[PDB]
């Protein structure tokens, strides 16, 4: 009977295969576990950050929003898999993906993440936190949080299959403002739910409560979003520059 | 292995009824219809604060009220604490940082059994203030209660009663992602089990209602933005009024 549960996660798992290039297997597989394909370049320090493309700290938070923006698009064509997301009303498809997207950037850099660092690039860089935190007054503090996130989030060693269907359930939320017709949103979330707690229960079958465990991160990621979208402040008291990146910014 | 949560489900409950006197079935039975005896009295203007404080500046003295109310149910939910299962074996100082700011998002999982849409209940359930005499008010005051009815709406519509709350409310203590906690992992596993207790209870008493113990933990995100909040505004209240007091249990929780 609880077929199409199995069948929806291997769904799901197929179109993240497709959708993310660097998955959580092969990020780990290269940060921590020894991979071998050929150790990425790390950046530790000043110097090292200087001719790794081979002022600092602005052009790495503006690079990191860089990154944010391709990775919409492969998260937009992931919610567009995810079976009756785009029979729903277009303008909620929208409300959805622009109240859901952080949240769904900050648990995949948690992949990338482990304790002393970040996968840069795509898996062939690493950007230590020890490095991140000795930037300037402005930058010092804003990935720091993330980092903390992470290795709480990292300790339910999820793999794919289970992010996968974890993934779908941010975007099926029903409570974004906004949001003009609510129900197939929810009806949706729940045959999603649904799966991810049997996945969860045959992947991880001796992790009980993971399911409970891993809805409350839900909690933490929010706050995290909040915190982060809060930071945005000090664009506002920058070192504003001068015309030479127009476009740009609302491309931002 | 089942019995083992119905029989902590059971234990939990009866703590609750004796920890907290105005319990949600009794607080609905006196919103609706169930009353000829039990009919409260309606403040909705300020001359229903008036002729109000017989039957036992006017935003300030609210507020103290809502914020002593606060100190009364910090009382009793410390002694719902303390019936929780090994929660007493836990730290000194990691049992006061379990009851420190979680005493806030269980007081408003509380106030939300005591609101409709239009209000909520005041003294002893004997008194009844609408939703906008509140919102009415004055300089930053008038802000205060509006978001809490936000969520007691919306968590109202999961339709929990007592002996759901009392588990939900256990989970809600014994957390172990606070600021503080030396040894975390024995909270976790106390957490682990209330839990099981609850996703049982859940499907036992709602049956009809599929997901509710999913839809019940996303809440907590709600709960937080909502502390969060009154801590913010509870700031303002600061320069703006340097002659309020703040109660001693209320004082040290706030940080
Ligand atoms: O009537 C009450 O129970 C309290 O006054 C209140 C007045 C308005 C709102 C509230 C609250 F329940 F929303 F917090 C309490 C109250 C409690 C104790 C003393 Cl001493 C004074 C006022």
């Amino acid at each position: 009977e609880s077929a199409d549960l199995r069948a929806l996660a291997k769904h799901l798992y197929d179109s993240y295969i497709k959708s993310f290039p660097l998955t959580k297997a092969k990020a780990r597989a290269i940060l921590t576990g020894k991979t071998t394909d050929k150790s990425p370049f790390v950046i530790y320090d000043m110097n090292s950050l200087m001719m790794g493309e081979d002022e600092v700290a602005i052009r790495i938070f503006q690079g990191c929003q860089f990154r944010s923006v391709e990775a919409v698009q492969e998260i937009t064509e992931y919610a567009k898999s995810i079976p009756g997301f785009v029979n729903l009303d277009l303008n909620d498809q929208v409300t959805l993906l622009k109240y859901g997207v952080h949240e769904i950037i900050y648990t995949m850099l948690a992949s990338l993440m482990n304790k002393d660092g970040v996968l840069i690039s795509e898996g062939q860089g690493f950007m230590t936190r020890e490095f991140l935190k000795s930037l300037r007054k402005p930058f010092g503090d804003f990935m720091e949080p993330k980092f903390e996130f992470a290795v709480k989030f990292n300790a339910l060693e999820l793999d794919d299959s289970d992010l996968a269907i974890f993934i779908a359930v941010i975007i099926l939320s029903g409570d974004r403002p906004g949001l003009l017709n609510v129900k197939p949103i929810e009806d949706i979330q729940d045959n999603l739910l649904q799966a991810l707690e049997l996945q969860l229960k045959l992947n991880h079958p001796e992790s009980s409560q993971l399911f409970a465990k891993l809805l409350q991160k839900m909690t933490d990621l929010r706050q995290i979003v909040t915190e982060h979208v809060q930071l945005l402040q000090v664009i506002k008291k920058t070192e504003t520059d001068m015309s030479l990146h127009p476009l740009l910014q609302e491309i931002y």
